């Protein structure tokens, strides 16, 4: 299928075993915020349910679809990969939807729909939007959409903005550093400090943060659901240009993103900025191997280049310059093998 | 191979790309109990490697060569099957030892080495021992061993006692009851809570704990390296009779494990027993679904089953009588996706 050609066999049995669970089921619905806003975002714009047919991309447990079932939908293909599609019948059973809820075990790449729908509803956002490709598949999905239907979410944007923590960049450092020792047990390991460098400072940071740290006016990139291809999601180049309005050592680029559910009666945005409550997609940083010193008054200039693998995920280049000095820096992360500090 | 036959590919990829990261090579490194009693066991017994061959069955970074070749040996073969190979071979160039150290890229069941060795290294011991399976490999490469060839470590024993926690049986329900709900954003969960229960019931649990809650001497099971075959550890019944020293309800088994490293001068031991100081191993928890009610004196009797799977582990099955009373409790447990509650 589309999905098989784009995964490697391996990363697909870790992803859906990973997605089996119902202690993840349940870590990801007492998110409140979350969930919240997913029901307000379908209940708010109910006529855009009220008898109609709906595609639920992945629907894990099936909450999504029990919410489009109380807007009023007349029926709900509810399409799940993992074991998880089981459990959803149990629920979709026990709270006697069987005559609306419809669960449709296998990948959204590659079951077959009896009829074309209204509207398609999912959660695709991974950590910084992308991670786990979901969106290819939530994408792929507009082939079983009716002409002038709608998606749920409708629209994505990813913030960047430059940050500056001299704690974490140390705590990063610090962990390397253990491979600068030239006699531990009598043998000199400092041949692989680079390489331990490397690892480290390949993996994004998710956790939260206080606004304080940010040194500049976040960019915005922008995907319109409604209008992308599976094929635009594969190399993702986000030029970016910051004004600083501080002076300070940069540490590196911290991300996170809203979607908003733009329905006939009114938007709903989902937002995971730090200055909005938190949620279990916390934020993403990815910290510069050397950090680059900016003035106020700087133009820190560059490029971020999502570039997607086959293990679900995209390797991502960050490029970025000052300006007025020429101070560059240039850093490959694996969005696959993040740290969860929080 | 001997290896693709016992290992399903999607878990070997998996397996083998945990083991290239060097923070994970720095995370067993920094427990100063494995290193140092490794270090201790190679140099005390100086005699069993000065000028002798020696194979080092999944090297990593290469420490156990490094300990060999200050012991004295003519030749060390290490071997390894991540990409964690190409490091070695770094710090083995850093350290002027590629007259002494090669580093083979493979696994052992699949590479060539020139000569029969002396003597057999490695650290194959997993939580409770068995899980990773590396202990297959171990044996195997009894294949290259020389008759009358030592192997570091020699013996293993695995030790299981039960064990009283009332507050962790009781956060198996807290975490399942989220489930028993009527109404959650409007739908009713509680169909699910019993698939919830079974789910955490099925993890082993990994961290320490206060010997004052185990209920009766230990019971031992040991592998002889020297004599065992690799089919002998497909199938492991474990049978066990313990004497109660203290009433109460016994809510599972607790697993630990012991090495030893059996040299001509003398014997080392590596214990993770819970009266030890820590290790990276902790110590493993197997909970009973339902308890069972012991008093002093009595004698709790069954049998605890490992069974090898494709995913590198093992699919464990308690079962356990109230000899006095006849109360029976059973589990199954697996072991390849434990809790890690520390
Ligand atoms: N913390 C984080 N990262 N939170 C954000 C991620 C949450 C994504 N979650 C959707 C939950 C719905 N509310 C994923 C679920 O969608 C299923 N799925 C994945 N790919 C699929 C495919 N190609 N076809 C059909 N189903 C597919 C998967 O099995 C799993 O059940
Ligand atoms: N709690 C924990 N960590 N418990 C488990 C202790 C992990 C010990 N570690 C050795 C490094 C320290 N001496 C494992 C290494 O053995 C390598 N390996 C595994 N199987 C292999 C095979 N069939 N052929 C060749 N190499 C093989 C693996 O790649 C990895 O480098």
């Amino acid at each position: 299928s589309v999905f098989s050609e784009r995964t490697e066999e391996s990363s697909a049995v870790q992803y859906f075993q990973f997605y089996g669970y119902l202690s993840q089921q349940q870590n990801m619905m007492q998110d409140y915020v979350r969930t919240g806003t997913y029901q307000r975002a379908i209940l708010q714009n109910h006529t855009d349910f009220k008898d109609k047919i709906v595609l639920d991309v992945g629907c894990g447990s099936g909450i999504l679809s029990f919410f489009a079932a109380q807007a009023g939908a007349r029926k709900i293909y509810a399409v799940e990969a993992s074991t998880m599609a089981q459990h959803a019948e149990v629920l979709v059973k026990s709270n006697n939807l069987t005559d609306r809820i419809v669960v449709i075990p296998g990948k959204v790449e590659e079951v077959s729909l009896p009829e074309q729908v209204d509207i398609i509803i999912s959660e695709p956002m991974g950590y910084m939007l992308f991670n786990e490709r979901m969106l290819e598949s939530y994408l792929h999905a507009k082939k079983y959409l009716k002409p002038s239907g709608n998606m749920f979410p409708t629209i994505g944007d990813v913030h960047l903005a430059p940050f500056t923590d001299e704690q974490l960049y140390m705590e990063q450092f610090t962990k390397a550093n253990f491979w600068y020792q030239p006699s531990f047990h009598g043998v000199d390991l400092s041949a692989l400090r680079g390489a331990a460098v490397d690892e480290y400072f390949r993996q994004p940071v998710v956790d939260t943060f206080d606004i304080r740290i940010l040194m500049a006016k976040s960019v915005k990139y922008t995907v319109n659901f409604l209008e992308a291809k599976e094929g635009d999601l594969h190399r993702i180049e986000i030029p970016f240009k910051f004004h600083m309005l501080h002076s300070g050592l940069v540490h590196g680029l911290a991300f996170w993103f809203d979607v908003a559910f733009i329905g006939s009666i009114m938007t709903v945005w989902l937002s995971t900025a730090p200055t909005e409550p938190l949620t279990h997609w916390y934020q993403v940083r990815c910290l510069f191997q050397s950090p680059l010193f900016a003035k106020a008054g700087d133009t820190l200039s560059g490029t971020c280049l999502l570039i997607a693998n086959k293990r679900q995920s995209y390797d991502i280049s960050i490029v970025a310059q000052v300006d007025q000095t020429g101070s560059k820096s240039s850093n490959l992360l694996d969005l696959k093998n993040p740290f969860f500090r929080y």
